[PDB]
């Protein structure tokens, strides 16, 4: 618990927000509402492409944002459950330790600092390969493995 | 903390409403809707001059009220935030004391007894004179110190 906060729509939790720099960013196709109301009254575009849906971030909340980086070195990561695996240009999780429904929380270093947003993995490497969203020379670019399914 | 109830309009409170003999007390400036559904749906009247909305308590709440009583002699009286000094027909509080949100607050004597409820203040430099409507052979009545801004 540093950055994630619920997202809960008709009984059911459904995933997580973020606010970051000046976005508040949520998973497209997950529907519904995050569960306070000075957010819930944003104007949110849509983006079938990455399957995202951003937001303007309200002034009196700017400073409650997670710090980024453009910087992604090789090596170990955390989350929420754990390490996660960075090499190959690919996140990695332990096979099995998969969940849907945490679809939209985020990666982040050492420095807690977010460097993407999971959508999803890859059940036949090794270990569950992410299929994440993160940005590239300054550039917001979805990476989905083929075969992923959605949590 | 004995008969307090609050109101609440998009995420934040709005001050409180209070029940007093057989009376549901409002200020109508505080907007919005009471977040409890059976308060929500008496029959409300307005009255512009005195800021006021007003309904009937419903009988399964009738066991709830707080006494009250139309005497006040000069003294001292009690809020949820402290002392409130009444004399020479002003009641004042330090500044300080009171902050927007606390409008709908009761106050009340030495013996529990309501007296009166604030609908905001005027700063006064060291001290802060609230206005306040409050009875006067047995008719409500506004009393207001210039320059005074809603709680």
């Amino acid at each position: 618990n540093d950055c994630i906060f619920e997202v809960k729509h008709e009984g059911k939790v459904m995933g997580y927000a973020c606010l970051v720099g000046d976005k508040v960013m949520k998973p497209a196709h997950v529907k519904g509402t995050i569960d306070n109301a000075d957010l819930a009254k944003l104007a949110f575009k849509r983006s079938s492409k990455y399957d995202l849906e951003c937001a303007q971030i309200p002034v009196h909340m700017k400073s409650d944002a997670s710090k980024f980086t453009h910087e992604k070195p090789e090596g170990y990561y955390n989350w929420h459950h754990g390490a996660v695996q960075y090499s190959g240009g690919r996140f990695t999780i332990p096979t099995g330790a998969g969940k849907p429904g945490d679809s939209g929380r985020p990666i982040f270093d050492n420095k807690g600092r977010v460097v993407a947003i999971v959508l999803g993995g890859a059940n036949e490497g090794a270990r569950t390969a992410l299929s994440v969203v993160t940005w590239n020379k300054d550039i917001v670019t979805k990476i989905t493995p083929e075969g992923a399914e959605e949590w």
